[PDB]
């Protein structure tokens, strides 16, 4: 019964069944969105939705019977096994992010159709040559949000108040959000040096992010 | 017949009247702009706008005669077809966008001239190697736009009350503007942990964005 | 007599005196900024202006005779000349900034100094090559700040009140400065598909500017 | 003795040592932000942090010993000398920013791990191919500095009131940061032609930033 069930699994229908329900249940999540629409076809869907939702774990079963260990060894597998066993959490108790998690199943789209996967695995790739820079900048981060924290947490504590605060306000004043008239030209009414502290902050993040653009280029 | 025409159509003279005609009406709709000039001269353009109308379609009539069916294979063509096809509704009934539509055939400036129409080109062709990433985007808009109005629509609804409104918001965070104490900042007062969505939503959106900027500069 | 100052006006000294005025007048400027300065020094530093003024018309004077009409195919030259005519108007009559336009003087530093007029041409060469899309996207900025006039200026007229207006705002949304919560969502309370007009918009400016910069990136 | 402690000071187990103490006197850095920790273990964490100051100064004594010369012609080890040094001056007196400026000793995981090491340098080594540009940058700013103080800075002192404050507006609008809402369209209230400093400004700012990034992307 393995190779006849192998030969189903592999089928061209098989995956193409899969698309299409893909497609079908975010077509219908997008649904689930209007207040309108649940009060008229709610229940349509809540099944609708479970019916998916076993069809998805049957296959994730079948799947896993033809490849085994080769399986828990891909990454496109391993993730389809996550996003569905998170759409199996029982709608109900401990936290409701899990109930709204359930719409990262649109992402087997990305995993079920190729091109996808290429453009993923191309993006992905460049991850690995960026760590040395990624690692460099969180160093700075880390270094200047403790700085910060005890520089202008005190009179300043939405911004700085807290190590986590600081990291929040460095990451805006990287985006160059807001940055001068939302967060300096305040700090300065009361700390006129701190932008002794934020223009070479502003300098470096800066820097640091062109070369790592200019790197990827190079690669 | 056909001949004579043929050889009024595909003449210099012809093409170059076309041209001084463009620039004219461009420069009146400039003008048109002005309440005090429409108060002085507004009957004599009004008049020169339905003229520089008529000659437009006179000269598409004769342009299709000259060459039939390989006119509606040539974009620039269909173009030229369309935007004087808009100039063409009454100024009256349905809507208004028809009569603010019409100054959209001062891009036959960029129809009607090469080195536009090549520059033009040029850009437009970087399009269909963009349409893998372009498209995966997409799918992450419509999955966070999602996430988005169950997280925080009910009570900001101004924001992320609709999908399209998510949508609208989610475009703006990825542009960066105002985006941390104009939204996020807000949604932290009563949901603490947004900033979990949020940063992760940045990076992606940004790195993406910068490898296509990349894959732009490679091909 | 002629040889005799075409070896005066070659000479080493000659330009490293010239040079030696223009940082010595600039630094001077920097402290005619100070309110407090003037009141203590204002006359030295007026007095000692008008010289550097003197000794610089002298200079294009004598670097005439010595080059004639090769002179006057010199950017460099014809800049210097300009820029030193433009403190010879008299510190009074006509409009004042003729007297704030006197410290572009300081741009003889890159002038009369080597490799800044490297770098500064590095730079210019680069602008024939962006002139079809400079050309392209002014054509652009034109027809929708036509389009925006009329659509949104008689309940906007601060933001598109008139041609100019638009362009400014238009500017602005393209920089992508305060564009949604400044601009938009506030159109959006009286024309709902404002957005139309502006996220297209975005799409194409921001394209544009990729692409150029992709261009200048090649050359 | 000299070479008993050069093979104590070269060994692999002296410099990992270093390595651990930094990561862990970092960790502790971060603890010291925690109010709560501090009246917790806020003594424990003081005695240690003394402690490891105490081993790094004995370190870097060690370290002179078996490099003299060598040593003060070391980036990385100047570097390491003056962040120590800087945590030696006395938790009293003068300026308490010399408290804060302690935490600089996380730089030194940057300093005493290779791979780091490397990346910085990779950084640093594009700035000496930038120092053209980075110059005639400075002079623009400065020239456009004086010419906002003394244009916009008796109405605006706030923002254009002094030759520093000048510098700073012009920063930021120099990174794009709610110019317009933020600065221009005030100014334009009382100086109707602001635009036309600042547009300009922008331009030239944003395209030399342009070419040096591209310039980097070269080299
Ligand atoms: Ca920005
Ligand atoms: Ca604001
Ligand atoms: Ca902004
Ligand atoms: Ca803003
Ligand atoms: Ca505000």
């Amino acid at each position: 019964m393995y190779l006849r069930i192998t030969n189903i699994v592999e089928s061209s229908f098989f995956t193409k069944f899969i698309i299409y329900l893909i497609v079908l249940n975010g077509i219908t999540m997008g649904l689930e969105t209007s207040k309108t629409f649940m009060q008229s076809f709610g229940v349509y869907t809540t099944l609708f939705n479970q019916i998916v939702i076993t069809i998805f774990t049957i296959e994730i079963i079948l799947r896993i019977y033809v490849h085994r260990i080769s399986f828990f060894k891909d990454p496109w597998s391993l993730f389809d096994f996550f996003v569905v066993a998170i759409s199996l959490v029982p709608t109900s108790s401990g936290f409701e992010i899990l109930r709204v998690l359930r719409v990262l199943r649109l992402f087997r789209l990305v995993t079920a159709v190729p091109q996808m996967r290429k453009i993923v695995s191309a993006l992905i790739s460049v991850i690995p040559g960026m760590l040395s820079v990624i690692a460099l900048m969180t160093l700075f981060f880390y270094i200047f949000a403790i700085m910060a924290t005890q520089l202008f947490g005190e009179r300043f504590p939405e911004w700085f108040g807290t190590l986590g605060e600081s990291f929040y306000t460095l990451f805006q004043v990287m985006t160059l959000d807001d940055w001068s008239n939302g967060i300096v030209r305040p700090l300065m009414e009361v700390y006129p040096y701190a932008w002794v502290f934020f223009i070479p902050f502003i300098f470096v993040v800066t820097f640091v992010m062109i070369n790592l653009v200019v790197a990827i280029c190079v690669d």
